[PDB]
């Protein structure tokens, strides 16, 4: 059995076991901000940022058809601090192939290029989407399975608890093709579940790369933090 | 669309929306005891309680063949005061046959009479296992998918915190026919996650009783609590 893991109870700066990209930053405190925070200490828009673990995942086998059953946690805040304009645009969990770059930002979350479900992106992301596109439900924020498209095939309303620290959990049994996900706020106690079913050998490439990007929106002051206190990942390829 | 839902913050002695059978019983302070608690406050052996809602739900059409999601969620507790012998035996969320009466109690968690799996039972469960029988994996307390059957379809493993309150969420969606359930902790922040593909239409009949079971030991001593502290239901079926 082919299995991989890591654990970052906190963020060093330094560190070579993580990929940033764009506007991702780790601070002296230990917070990965996805997403560039002023002087000020207010959010900056037109921003895009986005962190990899430094090492690629077998996610399946071609040649037995085995798939790899996963499970990620991770710990984020956003905190809104205007009524005008609305803020946007959200974080995402993401895997897709490996040496990949950033792509467009805004609604397109720094992972997808247009709207289009197209398979050439090959990618399984779970968002947390604080804006509504035209592609999207009037209802935000949301949690959203994307399957190769910033279309979701998948949503579930849910309360942003302004700066609070929400709890994530993502898993996926190869077994039953389940991709499983909860939001939980310690704060409120509030908890939050979608499920669908997502073959990821239709979707993935053998090998990917995981990660989490996160971005503000277009226009000036159409923005949020994206701040992340903790990731763990592990994944296990029956052989 | 035929929809029907409940929600008890709390329970209310002499309230006529719920069914108790057994051992159950629910105080004055608005807590809804599954199994019996001795007059020294300690937990009896060899009780069985359980708590049905007052009217049947209809869970699918076989004139339409359309099938209705669902959610539930409640709170408990289970405390086990000794160390020896080991607590018994867990507390058990299920649907079947309308106007049924406890079934065998110990480790059949009152919903079962034996370890088959027999089609006859028509019932589903999310089981709360404290005691590894010999058909359970060796791990206890889990977290149990019944089909049809003491013998999990799958489980999953989690650690009690004894005494402290625990929060449930239980969806089913028709269209996918995943049965997804969480479990969180908010004393000390633990998530725990399960989910599988359960085609209600092969295993439940049309109406049915929804309620909650739970039973303690075949030995002295061999018992702790199971108590409720909410409960809320909604089901919708598309017609
Ligand atoms: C977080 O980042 C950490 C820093 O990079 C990761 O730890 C490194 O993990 C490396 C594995 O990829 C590991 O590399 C090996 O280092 C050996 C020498 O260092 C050890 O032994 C020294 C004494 O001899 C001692 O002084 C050191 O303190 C270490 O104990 C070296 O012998 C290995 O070489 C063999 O294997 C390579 C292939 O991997 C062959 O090419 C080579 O011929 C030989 O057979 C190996 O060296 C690395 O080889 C590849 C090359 O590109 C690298 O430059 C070279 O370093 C390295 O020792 C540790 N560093 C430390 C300080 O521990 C960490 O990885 C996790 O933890 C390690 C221990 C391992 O279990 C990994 O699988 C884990 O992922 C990162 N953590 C995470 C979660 O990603
Ligand atoms: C928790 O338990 C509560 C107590 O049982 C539930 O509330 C009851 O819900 C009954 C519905 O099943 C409801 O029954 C109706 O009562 C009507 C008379 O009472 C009202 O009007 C009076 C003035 O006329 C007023 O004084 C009262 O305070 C009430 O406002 C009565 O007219 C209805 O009869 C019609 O419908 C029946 C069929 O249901 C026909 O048979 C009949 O010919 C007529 O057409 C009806 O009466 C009931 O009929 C069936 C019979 O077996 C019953 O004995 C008889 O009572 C009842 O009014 C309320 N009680 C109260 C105090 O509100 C509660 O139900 C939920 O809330 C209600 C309001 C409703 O929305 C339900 O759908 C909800 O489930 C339970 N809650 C839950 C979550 O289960
Ligand atoms: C398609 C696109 O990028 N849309 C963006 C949206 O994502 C958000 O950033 C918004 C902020 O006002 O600006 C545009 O509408
Ligand atoms: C099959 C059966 O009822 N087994 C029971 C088990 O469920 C538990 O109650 C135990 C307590 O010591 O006693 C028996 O082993
Ligand atoms: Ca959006
Ligand atoms: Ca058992
Ligand atoms: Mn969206
Ligand atoms: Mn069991």
């Amino acid at each position: 059995v082919e299995t991989i893991s890591f654990s970052f109870s906190e963020f060093e700066p330094g560190n070579d076991n993580l990929t940033l990209q764009g506007a991702a930053l780790i601070t002296q405190s230990g917070v990965l901000q996805l997403t560039k925070i002023n002087q000020n200490g207010m959010p900056a828009w037109d921003s895009t940022g986005r962190t990899l673990y430094a090492k690629p995942v077998h996610i399946w086998d071609m040649t037995t058809g085995t798939v790899a059953s996963f499970e990620t946690r991770f710990s984020f805040s956003i905190e809104q601090p205007y009524t005008r304009p609305l803020p946007a645009d959200g974080l995402v969990f993401f895997m897709g192939p490996t040496k990949s770059k950033p792509a467009q930002g805004y609604g397109y979350l720094g992972i997808f290029n247009n709207s289009k479900q197209d398979n050439s992106y090959q990618t399984l992301g779970v968002e947390f989407d604080t804006f509504s596109n035209p592609w999207d439900p009037p209802q935000v924020p949301h949690i959203g399975i994307d399957v190769n498209s910033i279309r979701s095939i998948k949503t579930q309303p849910f309360q942003l608890d302004n700066g609070q620290v929400a709890n994530v959990v993502i898993k996926y049994d190869a077994s039953s093709k389940i991709l499983h996900a909860v939001l939980v706020y310690p704060s409120s106690g509030a908890i939050y579940t979608i499920a669908e079913i997502v073959d990821v050998k239709q979707v993935l490439p053998e090998w990917v790369d995981v990660g989490l990007s996160g971005a503000t929106g277009a226009q000036r002051d159409a923005a949020e933090t994206h701040d992340v206190y903790s990731w763990s990942f592990q994944a296990s390829l029956p052989e």
